[PDB]
């Protein structure tokens, strides 16, 4: 388990403008859909949020 696979940001219920399936409808609802689409492009495949020192999100191979 290490920090993303290129960069991440904070847990909150939702923010970005366009970027996966939720462009039109807005806001992802929670960030573990947002951290596992980021990391797996490089090479991983189990994303979650539970850390609390200063970005709350993890992946794994």
């Amino acid at each position: 388990d290490v920090l993303s696979g290129k960069y991440k940001g904070p847990c909150y219920f939702g923010i970005i403008p366009c970027f996966v399936r939720g462009c039109k409808p807005k806001l992802f609802d929670a960030h573990r859909k947002l951290c596992i689409k980021l990391c797996k492009q490089e090479g991983f495949k189990s994303g979650h949020c539970s850390n609390f020192f200063k970005f709350q999100c993890w992946c794994t191979r």
